[PDB]
């Protein structure tokens, strides 16, 4: 009959266990169980699953989603020209296209519970997101380099599609070269490109390459205002939404400050 949430979510487990031949004891919470799924997706390397398990996979996780507090683009007041300025869960959002920080590999992230917004993008939409991009990694025979933009479904989450590209990384103790400006630029400029390409009307970027690949926040905002605007100046678009999705509150006060003056 119809499983209902808790026994989807303890089919799950055992399915993912069992692939790996061992059984732990199903913790008591619901939280705790959460966390043993979110943890065991992390960490499976791409490879077949049966039909019957992505069936059971879309019906929980877009269950969950429905069950956020989602927001509309044309929800966001704070506006300038084309650019929006939005804090909250880039998982909530319900734009067309959501740009995700990724790897090389763009396998996503394989810490269990890691709080970069690769494996929370790919913890809320699904295995499938890592099964295309690893099929586009192989067909392309080679690793992904700084500053391009690849396109994929978005699954199980409420936006349509996700664009991923890969900032540079900013070595610790090093200054930031003009060779690193031109990447992080080259970055914001290929999500852009290609979401233009598909016609879309929105499109969310992240902070890219402020978190683990530690680029400082205030001179990577000056970037990608200034690469967004010069874009927009000077091409044709089907966008009428970029939305700078910032996390953090001191994000929040740097973009503020420079886009709203004060
Ligand atoms: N929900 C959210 N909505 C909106 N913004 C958010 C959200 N959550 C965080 N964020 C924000 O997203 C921005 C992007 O930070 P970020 O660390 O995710 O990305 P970044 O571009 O600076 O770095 C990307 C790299 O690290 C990952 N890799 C790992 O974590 C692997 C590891 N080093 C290993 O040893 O195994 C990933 O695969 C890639 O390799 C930040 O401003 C957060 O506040
Ligand atoms: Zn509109
Ligand atoms: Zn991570
Ligand atoms: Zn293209």
């Amino acid at each position: 009959g119809p499983m209902n949430n808790d026994e989807q979510l303890e089919f799950l487990i055992n399915y993912l266990l069992d692939e790996r031949s061992e059984s732990i004891d199903i913790p008591k919470t619901f939280s705790e169980k959460r966390n043993l799924l979110r943890s065991l997706m992390n960490m499976r390397h791409p490879s077949n699953i049966s039909e019957e398990f992505l069936r059971i996979q879309d019906e929980f996780l877009s269950r969950e989603t429905a069950n956020k507090n989602l927001t509309s683009v044309e929800d966001i007041s704070l506006s300038s020209g084309k650019i929006m300025l939005w804090q909250g869960d880039i998982t909530t959002l319900s734009a067309d296209a959501i740009v995700n920080a990724a790897n090389s590999k763009l396998l996503g992230c394989f810490i269990p519970m890691h709080n970069c917004i690769d494996n929370i993008i790919h913890s809320a939409s699904g295995l499938q997101l890592r099964e295309e991009c690893n099929r586009m990694i192989m067909l392309q025979g080679g690793d992904e380099d700084v500053g391009k933009a690849k396109i994929t479904n978005a699954y199980n989450l409420p936006s349509k599609y996700v664009v991923h590209t890969v900032g540079p990384s900013i070595e610790r103790g090093m200054r930031v070269s003009s060779d690193d400006v031109k990447k992080l630029e080259r970055c914001y400029n290929s999500c852009l490109e290609l979401a233009s390409e598909y016609k879309l009307n929105s499109i969310a970027f992240c902070c890219i390459s402020t978190g683990v690949f530690n680029f400082p926040q205030k001179k990577a905002a000056e970037i990608a205002i200034r690469t967004v605007k010069d874009f927009l100046n000077s091409n044709e678009t089907s966008l009428n939404h970029i939305i700078f999705d910032v996390f953090t509150d001191k994000d929040y006060d740097i973009y503020k400050k420079l886009l709203f003056g004060n």
